[PDB]
């Protein structure tokens, strides 16, 4: 099939190595247009997203999943600025995240999925530019609202072909709830994948998970500030014989405004490396303990092109 | 000074006749422009704000304040459509309402003062429109967030000579609450409007903070939701109080003196996302005449009831240039 960009629709064979669960700016909706000094300037932030994605790319990423949805600030136009400056595919996202203003939390499940398909099938604002994934956030204990959020999302996928990404907050697990939710729907397992898996030591659950057709999501390896503990998870998911249902990200951006003012410095100091890290310390540490170029190369390419084509029979 | 609208600066005289407490559309941040047909379309919330601004226009209206802060979806390129198609002057907003985001509701009270101040000096977004008065919204008990909010707005008024306008969610009375963080600050009462007072008839209240200065905010005369007492989202969101109970209390102000502190208007809007959908038409069913009730039914209700026009004008023309000419 074709995968829609912020620069139009490409090939799966034009996909490349990509970071299945990335951002270029982690803020609120109209933020960085209120207020583009918060991150000196919007200038200084375009410039720095473009260096980072220029850094990306030398060490082998073609395409990035921005995964930034309308409540987390997402701005399709600097999407599409940094894509084209740093010649990198970005994917962008519709969905709810943890911050849903009042005219998304009112709505109705009906209206959630208008909405979702509004911004796959039409395009994000005035833009033209359709997002091909959708991506849900919720916390611990499934609240009422975030349950309308995974339904609307199952029926958005059902209806255009485009996957599910989604998380918990504040839980290891929690995978669970969502899978039930998805099934109930009648949505694939093979469109969704349960990410920040990562974030908990318990490999019979993934493993679980994996069996069923989930894909598994272990996309925040550089935010242990140990990472190598992490990534182990990796080559523990191909020895049980599910390498075929693995994303791998590092969950990076380049400005933040949803928490305490100056957390990029913070996190910079940690990872300096940025989107960067997996292919330039995970993959290589995943080489070294004896994981092949062709595992790796599947995990890296062939799993996000089959994530990312649109299917609506899986 | 002059007062900054969405259409540059205007002086004092050209004000004329002012509501003080309105909307374009109450939304999100960026809601508009993200789901435009959650309103049909944005050209057909256009043409229904045009439509009824010129109605009020008709009825002697002349400036509105749309007090639509960011996190209320203020969409400053609309209010700039909408003023000059319907040629009414209106004033921009900043501040906080009830819905702040995390990269709002994160940050300090420094970060925060100087966002006011980037919205009053230079400008809203990139358009170089700039706000004339600041919004700020509490909910019973202040929060901790909420203080830092009404400690910013007067440091950034105090900086610019911009008034501030508030309410209180609920039928709750917090004036003296706001008024206590407002003086601890140093700001002189006359740049702050308690606005929503009409949702109490505790008159002493009313009374207290208008001897100390204060202008009172009598500006949802027409929510009323008798008659639509099946729908439970319009009486919490209109209240059960008539339009006459609301309107006389600007008649039990003028009569103890008061007449140079108070400020009316309809708090009325032409779309709405932040609510249940389709409140707009409830809305619409209970006054048709939109922003054009206080010129067309109050004025007319409270000349019945014996207050002289020279009264009425005062309060609609001179308070509301008083109020918004920047003073410092
Ligand atoms: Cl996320
Ligand atoms: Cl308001
Ligand atoms: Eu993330």
């Amino acid at each position: 099939d074709r995968i829609n960009t912020v620069r139009g629709p490409i090939t799966i064979s034009e996909v490349g190595f990509t970071l299945t669960h990335e951002h270029i700016c982690g803020s609120s909706a109209g933020f960085l247009r209120a207020w583009p000094e918060f991150f000196g300037s919007r200038e200084a932030l375009v410039e720095k997203a473009v260096r980072g994605l220029r850094r990306a790319r030398a060490a082998g990423v073609r395409t990035i999943v921005d995964v930034s949805t309308f409540d987390l600030g997402r701005d399709v136009r600097l999407l599409a600025e940094v894509s084209r400056a740093a010649d990198v595919h970005i994917v962008a996202a519709t969905g709810v995240w943890l911050d849903p203003p009042l005219s998304i939390r009112m709505r109705s499940v009906e209206e959630l999925t208008q909405f979702f398909l509004r911004e796959i099938q039409y395009g994000i604002e005035d833009t033209g530019i359709r997002a091909g994934i959708i991506k849900v956030a919720i916390t611990g204990k499934v609240t009422p609202f975030q349950e309308l959020v995974l339904r609307a999302a199952a029926r958005a996928s059902l209806a255009t072909g485009v996957p599910v990404i989604t998380h918990t907050a504040g839980s290891q697990r929690g995978g669970e709830q969502q899978a039930a939710i998805f099934e109930s729907e009648g949505l694939s397992p093979s469109r969704v994948c349960i990410g920040h898996s990562d974030e908990t030591d318990d490999l019979s659950y993934l493993t679980a998970l994996a069996a069923r057709g989930y894909l598994i999501g272990l996309d925040r390896i550089p935010h242990s500030a140990s990472w190598q503990t992490r990534a182990l998870l990796i080559k523990a998911l191909i020895d049980q014989g599910y390498m075929k249902q693995i994303l791998v990200s590092n969950d990076w951006l380049f400005g933040i405004s949803s928490y305490v003012t100056n957390f990029m410095d913070v996190m910079d100091s940690v990872n300096p490396d940025g989107m960067a890290f997996i292919p330039l310390r995970v993959i290589p540490f995943l080489r070294e303990k004896g994981i092949p170029q062709e595992t790796l190369a599947g995990i890296t390419v062939t799993n996000p092109a089959r994530f990312l084509s649109p299917t609506l029979r899986a």
